[PDB]
């Protein structure tokens, strides 16, 4: 979670739209500001708070899913890095 990296323009402009203010990043940080947008748009459901629903919105997209399960570590990072390139520092 230290690795440096450059989220791609459009998961840039996602992160930004929550506060971030960087253009680089470590995954703790870009974690965190999913988390925000997760927040902000209410994709997080409150009958069952392990599913995240983002069918109608552009996190789905980035993603590639309706929804996806919080405790799917696994297939978040691998939906993430498809979204990101790394750097040196
Ligand atoms: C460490 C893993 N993050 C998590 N893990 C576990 C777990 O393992 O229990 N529970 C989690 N609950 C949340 C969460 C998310 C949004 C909201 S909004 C109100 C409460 C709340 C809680 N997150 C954060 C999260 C952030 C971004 C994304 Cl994209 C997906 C999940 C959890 C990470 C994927 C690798």
């Amino acid at each position: 979670q230290e690795t440096l990296v450059r989220p791609k323009p459009l998961l840039l402009k996602l992160l930004k739209s929550v506060g971030a203010q960087k253009d680089t990043y470590t995954m703790k940080e870009v974690l965190y500001y999913l988390g925000q947008y997760i927040m902000t748009k209410r994709l997080y459901d409150e009958k069952q708070q392990h599913i995240v629903h983002c069918s109608n919105d552009l996190l789905g997209d980035l993603f590639g899913v309706p929804s996806f399960s919080v405790k799917e570590h696994r297939k978040i990072y691998t939906m993430i890095y498809r979204n990101l390139v790394v750097v040196n520092q």
